């Protein structure tokens, strides 16, 4: 049972700009996703202080980076707060509208794509390297969901019947044919060291 949705006009515009603009410094997508993972882990850690039962779906707070050359995927996994169906379909897109407009205007005023995170829309930098993005997420109050988009103005949401993840988010980057350098161990290590060296959670780079 797959539900198909149209992105709000501003988000479809942002995704097109990210796909179409010539911009060589694509590596910045990784810092954006790791930073989102880190914010999600802070959120579950904060909530657990007043309600300890929120860690019943997993005590460990961490980030895994999983490359897979056979599937041509790079997966960012976290055991953070996770997302609800409402976040996936409408809540995040609503907040994204404001950030998208501010980012588009900043670009016209002379800013570059690396500043995307300051506008709360850093997640869409995934499309600098990915032809398709799959998001598997599980929030304590909701079910496990799979969000997916190859851009083109639409995204899908389905109940994920795959392997339960307990609590957290998995961002699966189906890389563009010319972006396989992001499956290489030394390339991932270099980017993490350059942009994500001060994240307060363990980041484990899996090897193939
Ligand atoms: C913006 C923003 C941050 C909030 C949404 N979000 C994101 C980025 C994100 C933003 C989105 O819109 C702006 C969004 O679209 C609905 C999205 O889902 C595909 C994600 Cl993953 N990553 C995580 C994560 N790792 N864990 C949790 F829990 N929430 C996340």
């Amino acid at each position: 049972e797959v539900e198909t949705f149209a992105f709000q006009a501003e988000i479809a515009q942002l995704m097109s700009l990210i796909i179409n603009t010539f911009y060589s410094n694509k590596e910045i997508f990784l810092r954006e996703l790791i930073s989102n993972s880190s914010d999600a882990l802070d959120k579950i850690r904060y909530e657990s202080l007043t309600d300890p039962s929120k860690l019943d779906s997993g005590k460990e707070l961490h980030i895994n980076l999983i490359p897979n050359k056979q599937d041509r995927t790079l997966t960012i996994v976290d055991t953070g707060i996770g997302m609800t169906k409402a976040d996936l379909i409408n809540n995040l897109g609503t907040i994204a509208k404001s950030g998208t407009k501010a980012f588009m205007e900043a670009l016209q005023a002379g800013a570059d794509i690396s500043m995307i995170g300051q506008f709360g829309v850093g997640f869409y930098s995934a499309y600098l390297v990915a032809e398709k993005v799959t998001v598997i997420t599980k929030h304590n109050d909701d079910e496990q969901y799979a969000w997916e988009s190859s851009a083109g103005g639409s995204f899908t949401v389905r109940t994920d019947t795959g392997e339960p993840m307990g609590r957290g988010t998995k961002v699966i980057l189906h890389l563009k044919e010319d972006q396989t350098e992001y499956l290489e161990e030394r390339r991932i290590k270099e980017i993490v060291k350059k942009h994500s060296q001060f994240i307060g959670y363990p980041i484990t780079l899996f090897v193939e």
